[PDB]
Order: structure tokens, then C-alpha cells, then sequence
């Protein structure tokens, strides 16, 4: 289940493709100065996790990403994870 969080370097995603792998959310948020990695679920993909540099940066993707189509019917969710 998702949570929220003040700022963080890891964010957990939902409302993703049944089909996203890691090289579709890299090629997305690696356009941002911070990106790190992902790691999907390969076996739902409806779900991943992003890591990030710097809790501002994950912020700053949050903010330019949430609500994003990945597929039409697929606006990424976006939350903040924890450590």
C-alpha cells in the first residue's frame, strides 16, 4: 500500500502498465540531474520503486511526473518510500 513521507531519495509508484520494465521509468526519469535507478515488480509491473540522489531532486521528478501517462490509460502515481 502506498505511504507519504516529507521529501526523499526513494519514491514508490503505482497505476503503471501491466507491461513497464526498468529501461521505460529509466528512460523517463533519467532526465532529471538526480536519477539513480528503479526497480520494478516482474511479476505485477503495476507497481516500481525510484532511487535518487537527493530527496529535492525525487521531489522535483514527483512534481514533473505524477499523473504522467506511461500508456494512456496509465498515469504514473507517485509517493514518497522510506528507509
Amino acid at each position: 500500500a502506498q505511504t507519504e513521507q516529507p521529501p526523499n531519495q526513494i519514491l514508490f509508484l503505482t497505476n503503471l502498465p501491466e507491461e513497464t520494465n526498468e529501461m521505460m521509468l529509466s528512460m523517463l526519469f533519467n532526465q532529471f540531474p538526480g536519477f539513480k535507478e528503479v526497480r520494478l515488480v516482474p511479476n505485477r509491473h503495476d507497481i516500481a520503486f525510484v532511487e535518487f540522489t537527493t530527496e529535492l531532486q525525487s521531489n522535483a521528478a514527483k512534481e514533473a511526473l505524477q499523473g504522467f501517462k506511461i500508456t494512456p490509460t496509465h498515469a504514473m502515481k507517485i509517493t514518497f518510500a522510506k528507509k
